[PDB]
């Protein structure tokens, strides 16, 4: 049996299913630790960045639970992504120890805005700006890929970059009651927030686990915009940004939630 994790249903990802919608024929680059072989995940293809761990295979579990909220197949076993059908590449930046340097996450942006990709997601932010990682935000985006950031996890009320760069698209976390998650950062250029507390995805292992973070709402975001993008592949990666940002459902504060809860049918229709 397939179980739907709360957030996929939060964002209303099934009543876009129904209509068809399902990230067929988008490109999306998960940056993170690798993504690891599971039976609930199709990988296209991918490249690794991190000096000494040439595969993409997920050495940590983060890479392959970001990307079963992306994209876990619609079938009868385990979870279920926002764009079932989006076509995953694996680009691994992080380590197995979840960290990297801004010049491995650099090359990873570069490698998506090379090879065609229409979304990028990224899980982790840092407290201080890179003209390297600002370089290759920009460079990605010129290539029409759409860079999703996570806001980061200190609770603080500014935001990590590269989330913080404009041409990055900011999500920050809410919980099961629609508040911001404590640990999100807020505040100026968070664009939107999505579900980020207690989030089940695929994990190495052929498992399942949960996990919490702005890197669990990111992936809401990047399925999202997977499944505006099928509906409407003319658009840029600016105009999928802002029909988002247009279309979330408002949670009051601008400086907590910025546009509000993304809304994955509300978006697509
Ligand atoms: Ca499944
Ligand atoms: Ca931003």
């Amino acid at each position: 049996a397939q179980s739907v994790p709360w957030g996929i249903s939060r964002v209303q990802a099934p009543a876009a299913h129904n209509r068809g919608l399902t990230g067929s024929g988008v490109r999306v680059a998960v940056l993170d630790t690798g993504i690891s072989t599971h039976p609930d995940l199709n990988i296209r293809g991918g490249a690794s960045f991190v000096p000494g761990e040439p595969s993409t295979q997920d050495g940590n579990g983060h890479g392959t639970h970001v990307a079963g909220t992306i994209a876990a197949l619609n079938n009868s076993i385990g979870v279920l992504g926002v764009a079932p059908s989006a076509e995953l590449y694996a680009v691994k930046v992080l380590g197995a120890s979840g960290s990297g340097s801004y010049s491995s996450i650099a090359q990873g942006l570069e490698w998506a805005g090379n090879n065609g990709m229409h979304v990028a997601s990224l899980s982790l932010g840092s407290p201080s700006p890179s003209a390297t990682l600002e370089q290759a935000v920009n460079s990605a985006t010129s290539r029409g890929v759409l860079v999703v950031a996570a806001s980061g996890n200190s609770g603080a009320g500014s935001i990590s970059y590269p989330a913080r760069y404009a041409n990055a698209m900011a999500v920050g976390a809410t919980d099961q009651n629609n508040n911001r998650a404590s640990f999100s950062q807020y505040g100026a250029g968070l664009d939107i927030v999505a579900p980020g507390v207690n989030v089940q995805s695929t994990y190495p292992g052929s498992t399942y686990a949960s996990l919490n973070g702005t890197s669990m709402a990111t992936p809401h975001v990047a399925g999202a915009a997977a499944l505006v993008k099928q509906k409407n592949p003319s658009w840029s990666n600016v105009q999928i940004r802002n029909h988002l940002k247009n279309t979330a459902t408002s949670l009051g504060s601008t400086n907590l939630y910025g546009s509000g809860l993304v809304n994955a049918e509300a978006a697509a229709r």
